[PDB]
Order: structure tokens, then sequence, then C-alpha cells
């Protein structure tokens, strides 16, 4: 299942090329010069085989719950409601969102015990790094 050391919080540290992400999404641009502004922290904690993820910052919080592949209905940061699900490749935990027949992916992985998460749009990729904490 999930690495018992995804479990806790973490806080941004990096963020690379997140404004050209939130473009491919269709941010606007107000939203976005927030969105570069912020620095979240991200807890992730599991009661059983239900893990949930709960992103904090000042601009949005956002919350989801899911167990590994099974989809689920979400609404994002920016406030899509999308068809999205999670699942593990190699340790890796992949979410993928889809809506209006657009598709974004944010993989999630621990290298040298920190989080780094990698997120994709229509071929522009975001790489935003964390700190346990
Ligand atoms: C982080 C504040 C949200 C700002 C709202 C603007 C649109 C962003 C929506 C997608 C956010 C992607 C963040 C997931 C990656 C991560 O956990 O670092």
């Amino acid at each position: 299942g999930m690495s018992n050391k995804f479990l806790g919080t973490w806080k941004l540290v990096s963020s690379e090329n997140f404004d050209d992400y939130m473009q491919a999404l269709g941010v606007g641009l107000a939203t976005r010069k927030l969105g570069n502004l912020a620095k979240p922290t991200v807890i992730i904690s599991k009661k059983g085989d239900i893990i949930t993820i709960r992103t904090e910052s000042t601009f949005k919080n956002t919350e989801i719950s899911f167990k590994l592949g099974q989809e689920f209905e979400e609404t994002t940061a920016d406030n899509r409601k999308t068809k999205s699900i999670v699942t593990l490749q190699r340790g890796s935990l992949n979410q993928v969102q889809r809506w209006d027949g657009k598709e974004t992916t944010i993989k999630r992985k621990l290298v040298n015990g920190k989080m780094v998460a990698e997120c994709k749009m229509k071929g522009v990729v975001c790489t935003r790094i964390y700190e346990k904490v």
C-alpha cells in the first residue's frame, strides 16, 4: 500500500513552472498571482484504507479522501469539478484529474526524504518540492 513515509505534514519549499501550469488549467491572472505566492502545507493521513490529502494555505484550503484505484468526485483549489483517481506506481502516489475532456496528472513521490510533486498538463510540467515538518 502507500508507504507510511508519506504520512505527516509537508511544507512547500520550492515551486518551478507553477504559473505556466496554472495557465494550462485555465486559471486567471489574479488567482495565479496569489497561487504563485502560496506556500501551502500538505497533510497526508490514513484511516484504515481511506487516505486523506489536505492542503492548507492562506489563499485556499482543499481536501480529498479516497481509496487507491477507486474513482471519486473532486473539487480542486481552482474550483474544477473532476473525476479523479489515485493509484500507486513504484511507490509513487499518482493522481489523475479528468474534466470537460481535459486531463491533468499530479505525481507525488519521495526523494531522499522530501516529497516531490510533478504536475503535468498538455505538455507543461511543474515541479514542487516539500520538506517534512
Ligand atoms: C496552492 C494554492 C492554490 C491556488 C489556486 C490556483 C490553481 C491551482 C490548482 C491546482 C493546484 C495544484 C497543487 C498540487 C501540487 C502540490 O500538492 O504541490
